[PDB]
């Protein structure tokens, strides 16, 4: 340790990303940065041991210290309950953290010049602004055991009326039902975040919904975005030769896929979750994407790997087999978190370290040292040989050596 | 015409697809086929005039005659109501028809050997099996005007205790809320048709859900699929060296995009809607995709163009400007419908015509006669010149001339 890093909230995760997370801290961060680290173990077992309280504590720590960096975590279903003998099917820690913090999760591919894409046309970045709040991640779903009536009701706080809507009358057998919601103020912040990102990047903005089907639910998003655009951003967009357009989600994915990129894509929570993997995979690999929750206040951020815990690679690791899991997304959670930390504290030295590690990461890959997923982008997966990539530790170790070099050269300047 | 086709339910549509729809009948179908056509005008105007009853009437007719062919239609929102002076924001006719018929909507790209793909790896087809029933198309959504409590309740029909769940307490301001549902029996049919499709085509089957998040709702899909697979199809899949696997939706789309294709993709209603256009565009163009609703009974079918009314092109046809709109999907609604009509009636000569017209369509494009969209797949849109494609009316004529030759040669 040497650089004064400041207060950072660290959230440890599960399976293969937990392995990578420790290597990142051991080989890339702690040798060069001293941190007032507020660590919360969001491993599935410690969440289970604290009845998921540790997750809530972590989110509140992020509000207090303004910078969070999170490792990928298991969201358990019935299979996971059996695997770890869990007490309950705990809720997604990301859902919990995102709805406590609110805001927009901006996601963007991490691009290296030597990594071919699956979508050849994407010569410019696509940035998804994913609404962090509401919808499926806060839904209330249940099994309908048999015939009966499902209704959804609204009662104003003053209790002067009650509106009851019929969802469905199950006449023969049961099934499933769910309710979900969103809030105006959150949608408004989501809109402001989306318009400001497009102006910051100088690119057009597109919002996707399905308002032809969900005329009230999605129509609200469409209406709030439009009212804010016409009233506070159309002039600035027109001044920068950019524009805002609402599109039906299904037409948006097709247009995005045949475009050349270079636009901000405001997505509802569920769509941003799914399409950000469409985008990440289209540029090359799920391992090559940044994901930063930006709250409305502007001062608090949570950086994360958007991909999962890579269970399949972890199973190989458990058997002693060689893995080649891409750590770039996990590394950029740290760099994006520390960069925001540096901005808040006017820490020029930490700002340099953060950008230097991002540069090292891209320079290492562009020099031909990469994990198997990226080697498969260059060649074809059926043509990849072992000599074409580095295993998980080898790649981390190469990054470590290149980081030591770049930081050593930085000290050889006149100071 | 002189080919006895039989009874067919027609559903006319809106805007650009309505123009193409009549050109297909006047030039590709009627000249050669005589059939008892039960026409229902699902144009936005007639739907408004009949308070959408024509849509429901058309759905019931399909259940009676077993084969329907549907043109793309407008699903009106606010801006559409102002456009046509509508009485109400009529529900999507597709949602209406699909929930009345139920079943699974199987969507597959229409492949031509000379049209490059956006996803280079997709050398084998991807067949999406989209659950036709429930979910967003039957949801109940509303605006929450201010602070208050939204709750969802289940009152069992057996008199036992009512179950109430809190959806959200709005404390500061309002927002939106919605309820949706699905039925076990429909999910069971959706699963059976997915496993049967995979076995008939000889490809593995994937089901996508977000059951880690919707643990009960999506878990029900996952459990029902797995139950039926283990009890009724696992041995058959192993016999054909294929497999069934559940994947989280975001993993699925990423796995699909880097795959070589060649699998059946079972989607919930919403995912199938979005990802079918992902698949269609990835193979080349939204105009090159078939969409057929297969009812559970297996003997009833509704064929359609998966894509919409191509509104942007219609604003050019209204301004007298040349357009190049791909009619192949609309044509294949007829051929897939007439084909199933022939399978039911054991009509060997109608089946030949249906298959002949599909071949003519693909042979014409593979000979270099195509609409602008397919020219863009080859040369890239920034490099497309007028000589590289045929406008909508020129392309329909080239197809009809190739059909007259394909058939007459058959004699
Ligand atoms: N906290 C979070 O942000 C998220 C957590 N999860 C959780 O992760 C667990 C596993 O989810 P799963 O659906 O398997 O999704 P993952 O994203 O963990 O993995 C799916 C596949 O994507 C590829 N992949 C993803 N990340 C990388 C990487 N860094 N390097 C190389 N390949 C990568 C691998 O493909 P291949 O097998 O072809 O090598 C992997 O098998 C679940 O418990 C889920 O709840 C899931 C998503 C997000
Ligand atoms: N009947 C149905 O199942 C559907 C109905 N609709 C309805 O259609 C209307 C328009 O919907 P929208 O979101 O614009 O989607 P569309 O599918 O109608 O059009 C979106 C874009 O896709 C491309 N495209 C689609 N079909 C073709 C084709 N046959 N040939 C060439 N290009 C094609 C065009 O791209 P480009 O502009 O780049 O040329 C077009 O602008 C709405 O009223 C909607 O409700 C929508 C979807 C399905
Ligand atoms: O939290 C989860 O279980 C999944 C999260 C996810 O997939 C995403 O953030 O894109
Ligand atoms: O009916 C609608 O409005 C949308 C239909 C659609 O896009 C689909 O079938 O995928
Ligand atoms: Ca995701
Ligand atoms: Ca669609
Ligand atoms: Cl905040
Ligand atoms: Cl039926």
């Amino acid at each position: 340790k040497k650089i004064s890093g400041g207060s950072v909230v660290e959230m440890q995760g599960d399976e293969m990303t937990r392995i990578i997370w420790e290597l990142i801290k051991e080989k890339l961060i702690f040798p060069y940065v001293e941190l007032d680290l507020h660590s919360y173990d969001l491993g599935i077992e410690n969440r289970d041991a604290t009845n998921d309280q540790v997750t809530k504590d972590a989110a509140e720590a992020i509000k207090k210290h303004n910078v969070g960096v999170k490792c990928a975590t298991i969201t358990p279903d019935e299979k996971r309950v059996e695997e770890f003998k869990l007490k309950q099917m705990w809720k997604s820690p990301n859902g919990t953290i995102r709805n406590i913090l609110g805001g927009t999760v901006f996601r963007e591919a991490i691009i290296c010049k030597n990594i071919p894409r699956l979508v050849s046309g994407w010569v410019k970045p696509i940035i998804i602004g994913c609404h962090a709040y509401g919808d499926q991640y806060r839904a209330t779903d249940f099994v309908v055991p048999g015939p009966g009536k499902v209704e959804i009701t609204y009662t104003p706080s003053d209790g002067t009326q009650k509106v009851t809507y019929l969802v469905h009358n199950f006449e023969e057998g049961g099934g499933v039902a769910m309710g979900m919601y969103n809030q105006d103020k959150s949608i408004e912040d989501f809109a402001h975040s989306s318009f400001q990102m497009a102006l910051s990047k100088g690119w057009p903005l597109y919002l996707s919904t399905k308002n032809t089907i969900l005329k009230k639910y999605d129509g609200r998003f469409k209406d709030i975005f439009q009212e804010i655009y016409d009233k506070q951003y159309k002039s600035q967009f027109e001044a920068q030769k950019i524009w805002y357009e609402h599109r039906l989600i299904d037409d948006m994915v097709a247009q995005a896929m045949k475009s050349e990129g270079g636009f901000i894509w405001a997505c509802k929570n569920y769509d941003g979750d799914v399409q950000s993997d469409f985008v990440a995979q289209g540029y090359g690999s799920l391992g090559m994407m940044t994901s930063v929750l930006v709250c409305p206040d502007g001062k608090t951020v949570e950086a994360e790997a958007a991909h999962g815990t890579v269970t399949r690679h972890y199973r190989m690791y458990q058997k002693g087999q060689e893995t080649s899991t891409n750590p770039i997304a996990s590394i950029f959670a740290w760099t994006r978190g520390l960069a925001h930390r540096a901005k808040l504290d006017n820490n020029k030295e930490l700002a340099f370290f953060a950008n230097a590690l991002e540069e090292v990461s891209i320079e290492t890959i562009e020099a031909g040292f990469m994990t198997k997923d990226l080697a498969a982008c260059i060649k074809g997966l059926p043509n990849v040989q072992r000599s074409d990539y580095l295993n998980t530790f080898e790649f981390m170790d190469k990054l470590g050596e290149n980081l030591k070099i770049k930081l050593a050269q930085a000290k050889l300047l006149e100071h």
